[PDB]
């Protein structure tokens, strides 16, 4: 989808790219045979000046061949002369085609792999800014104990930082390209050449290949993107939350005067939808993974789909959750108001212990502070000062004791080790 | 589904067992307490010796409460005597939850794994035992060049070599648990008692915690179990299709006289389909990444399904498959017929190669291997035959030349070296 | 997952229950052939006295056979004496298997239908009692224009009824059965017994069967019970919505005194969570679709797994929100007063359209507009108060006409036209 | 993939198709409050004159806009003049947005219907020619028992015409608009505008709207999309089958010479990996039920994907499938000459069934047939030359006995009853 192409990423999935790509596996090929000295000094320079990517001329053979690779090497045929003979030499169309695929997953793995850096590095920064912002946890959408935005958001970015390990990993298990031939057993192309040629791009040999490098490392691949999919889903979830009109807390960029009241987090809402595609992607993948004996071609069509469309809607995902978590404006003072939208009930824990330390049981305690409780939630009047009218509460604890049990200090206490876990 | 479910595994997710994780983590986390002086010296052998597991007394109480942990501990506070007051001190719910889940997945992961290297290690046996046994290597499932047998098995061996260290590092991200109280902030218990407490139980401290453990590290570890169910959904389909009665290259083991003819690869199909299950549970556990704010807890029915199910389907799988391929007939003599079933007609290409060598031009030589092809395809006389008394052919080779075209050891020449990669 | 199984439907998914309804296609198939002639008069009443369902013994059976509806032959076999010789006469074990699992679906196709009809009538039920009931319509989270509560009820209801009338659709769809032998051809039963027996059982016959049912039926049955669940999980989400506590506007049963701000919508999140799972059993009822030849058993494990959760876990799903919806507390002076929250904002539109009215352009009238919004959302007067103090619009509008446009009543005209659409 | 496009469909989904759509749905409303006396008459005449799709104006006042139905509503307004009050009156962006999709649904519902009748037509000609052509049933890929190549084929027949019907039903779900404005209670535009408006284009008012139509709908029509997918897939694995080299019963329709022993199936492929994309898209569809409130745009974005790559994929699918089975070539003699592959051994059930008739019990026979099955399988004489040289055969049957059970007219008898269901 058109609208969700950034550069870097989009340039990569053009069909000039993806020639470029197969010219590139053919030359380190001929580079290693050569090097190895099976065929003749000075073949690969000449290629490397003859051969050109005309994508008009391969489309047209391709209408008469129907197969992309061999109206390819019959177009550089038709370039390179008598050097036609030692190029694609004993290969089959799947050590191009899987090779450049690898070259390919690579390369969109390291651009993604610097965005998320980046992202990273920005969840640092706005956690940091806001660490000791008080604000209200909330648990089943309901408030439950106050803590940091801040550590809210120091949340997201240990899950964007256990993305980065995982996406290493992901770019590691798609480094292997295949220079096998046809089952993949090197009966018409050495295992010597395989090495060298995969070194000079980069790549290692698939340790075993059959036609095709296995399934599994591409499937491994997207889960990973999927994974990483949802963890922007998850912070970009909380920011429709927090932008709601009940609420409002955040706020994500927008255009650049506009109306106060109908700030609508579609940018959120657009991140939620494209997650939901990119684990989309992972079953068709998983399927792929099941090809009949040395191979089918069936994975072929939903890799046309799921490697660019995966690739590019990620990038996307992640430019522009970085651009939102560093743009947004953050509202500190409401965050504080909303921890007293409820009157001081989110203290009520703390009361109910107090008064069972200085005797009462449980079931006493609790029938003071609920019986407060509800007095205070069907009024104007807050739960401290219902508290210290009420006889038996002014019996058991100074109001100095009781006023400090609404001190928010008490959940923030902790937020610095939490911070210091990261500055490893 | 019962009829699948097998010990160690099926052990791990009974009510007996959970509650018996729900009583380890609270005794850790009394022994963080004592040890670090917050409570008193004999709190926690006492609680060890009078805290007994009753099912029966626990599910009385919920029936109650509505709340499984609440119950728990109240069942358990009636015989702990004054000792409950430091029991469960501080915490939330899913402390001792999830927590207890990862202590699980963690055990499940151990099981799954030691399996998965003994499936390794039957899988280098059976490659090593037919290294040299050749076989049709097939694309598309049509004939396509000779290779080995022992290859294709080792093919699968690398797969599920892939498949260990995968699952390696799920256990790891799995290995992390939560003593952090309601919203994740140590408000209520210290950070101190989490880091002792989960170094007790051999786990990790979540680096920050919500009132849950982030859901993204149960997502990876469910598509890794996937990936792991894929790849032998792989092997069973090429099981399945070398059985067919037209190939008959093996037999997957059986009851234990049968009918020659009606050997169906029944474990095979059942192994097919519970693949599809492995992987329609990857979908549900991402969409549980998103949880609103702290928490809320649609994952909690979700994961009833998923973590019992996914592990022990998975834990059948690999010792089903084991016992298949360290059992299956393997018949090496149908394996070589049919790579005649062609007549000769898989060493196509490199007679036509040699007729291009020998001066030809690639369409000329290409006509006189289509013109004896298609001969050969529509009687009984093979390729070799037809080519020896071909005009053409007889100017350009001698027969010793031609016959040394159809030698199978040319398609073998590499496969030691294919091995030693293994050696490592 | 026991937890959530229930009275009718769990009975339906027993041991004891499969082998009743194994023996009900076998006695419809007696009674055909006996109606036909075909086999002795009173063969089937005898069979019918003697065939009694003994679950340890076609267990035990079984563990010899290893192939369950065998082991059930044989079992039944050993009651009836001479009379087996015409007992499953002809038949292959997908013909008893396939047969009694379109019993089954049908069978939880009418609990599940009667459940959700129930479900209708609740919704039009509380639709109604809130027809009229003011409430803010909230588009991207943000509040947009006033409507009814009765109104966003009475879309839940809409949903509902479409999914009763698709629900009929896909009982319609699993009412095949098949009883035509080792590959669908009627070589070893008639087809006029399958057209009788499958008639005594309330089913058609599959006008071409192979050895089993095709598949295509029961991926169409789950894919309906998924939308069904989806269409549970809106209204779940709604609810987990409005009883937020910057919201509360509903809160769903709870318990049966309990703290006033601690509410939390634990039954809305549970049904979210299950209605994953619903959506996670399509991929594979789709992929079982794609059989091989006249069968593989591949789809038999996921069928285990599939068939009594899908069904238990909407049946469990639709009584569940039908008491969520039945009993949930309604909060009108909330809804009416959170109208308000932006304090007369709701209402700009139709005063921009007033100012263009009366003369001015767009431009001009927003820049009026978004001036006032401005200083209504910066403070505590409230939009009408600036707009009647500003001299731009008091030279544009009278007061009265200004007043009238903050009328609900413009935005609920239309009510009872919508509700008339689902009478008599 | 543009790869997969083809004509009609793919022009239903290009940016100029969308805005004629919106224009088509405005100019439905004009005419609409034209025919109601609610704007002057020639209004709707003037405006068809003048609003041209400008597809570039529309982009770039949607770069300033960034919304896209804003951008071309002012870009049709500065055709139109004065008649721009009366264009896009109270309607909101969703108005045009889902009825356009509605149109599109059907539209390319319709081409896919038709599509899909003309498969029928091809699979009920190919089924009547092979109506009587013997080919071997397998099961678990194992010869089975004889049956009809036509048989075969009818058994896809039947399942595209339930597509067909399924078809049917899914474009009239989504052959719902909605002309309801903000949040779809008829305060900005009127009830009898919206249903004279969709009138005119075919389609009906959505009995009761939000701010969007209700997306179950979507997700019912893609999920019958993806079960016709599903369908082709099972036709497609099938073929792959019957075109191994050891099977050789079919060949898909090819280039246009071509090396006889490497045709391989892979437009059959291609259609496999085409039907995991249709099934992916199913879970997205689900996902977007679940929106918040009177909506949230998140679907957006999927269906920016779904709804366009869906409908050109199964329309490709469905074109090409068709091509497959009309040109494909049929090896009827191949066909016959398999069922003897295991010389004889499919008519082993009958054999065991006489020579129980013929007096011995189960046992017995089976032991007579074992020895017999066994011998023949490991040699080269056929199973009815060794039971006419077994001395106890000899003793209970006759030779013209013996011999009628090798009659494939057994397993043909019921052929032309079951093509009679399908009849006039």
């Amino acid at each position: 989808v058109e609208r969700y192409s950034l550069s870097p990423m989009k340039d990569l999935w053009t069909e000039e790219a993806k020639y470029r790509r197969w010219l590139e596996v053919e030359l380190a090929v001929t580079r290693a045979y050569e090097e190895l000295g099976m065929i003749p000094k000075g073949v690969t320079e000449r290629i490397r000046n003859n051969a050109k990517i005309d994508v008009e001329l391969f489309k047209k053979i391709e209408e008469k061949t129907n197969h992309d690779v061999v109206a390819f090497v019959e177009g550089i045929g038709s370039m390179i002369g008598e050097d036609s003979r030692f190029f694609h030499y004993g290969l089959t169309s799947s050590d191009v085609l899987d090779t450049a695929n690898s070259l390919a997953l690579v390369e969109a793995g390291k651009i993604l792999l610097e965005s998320l850096k980046e992202f990273c590095d920005v969840l640092w920064e706005v956690a940091n800014r806001y660490k000791h912002t008080p604000t209200i946890g909330r648990t089943h959408g309901v408030h439950a104990e106050p803590t940091s935005f801040g550590l809210k958001v120091l949340g997201w970015y240990s899950e964007m930082k256990r993305n980065v390990q995982r996406l290493e990993r992901a770019i590691e298990e798609v480094s292997y390209g295949k220079i096998s031939g046809a089952v993949g057993n090197y009966a018409n192309v050495p295992p010597e050449v395989e090495e060298k040629a995969l070194s000079y791009l980069g790549l290692k040999p698939e340790p075993v290949s059959t036609q095709v490098v296995p399934r599994d490392r591409h499937a491994f691949y997207l889960s990973t993107l999927a994974i990483v999919a949802a963890g922007i889903e998850r912070i970009a979830v909380e920011i429709r939350h927090l932008q709601r009109t009940e609420v409002l807390e955040v706020e994500e960029p927008f255009r650049k005067s506009a109306m106060p009241h109908k700030k609508n987090p579609i940018t959120c809402e657009r991140l939620t939808g494209l997650s939901r595609m990119m684990r989309a992607y992972v079953d068709p993948s998983l399927e792929n993974i099941a090809l009949w004996h040395e191979r089918d071609i069936s994975h072929s069509s939903v890799e046309r789909y799921v490697f660019p469309d995966a690739t590019q809607t990620l990038y996307y995902m992640i430019v522009t959750a970085t651009n939102v978590v560093r743009n947004m404006k953050v509202n500190e003072e409401r965050m504080k108001k909303n921890i007293d939208l409820t009157k001081g009930l989110v203290f009520s824990q703390r009361v109910l212990l107090k008064l069972i330390e200085k005797g009462l049981t449980r079931k006493e305690a609790y029938d003071i502070v609920q019986r407060n409780a509800l007095k205070t939630w069907n009024s104007e009047k807050h739960f401290l000062e219902y508290l210290l009218e009420d006889e038996e509460v002014k019996k058991l604890v100074t109001k100095e004791e009781l006023e400090e049990l609404f001190d928010i200090s008490y959940y923030l206490k902790h937020v610095d080790h939490i911070f210091e876990r990261f500055e490893k």
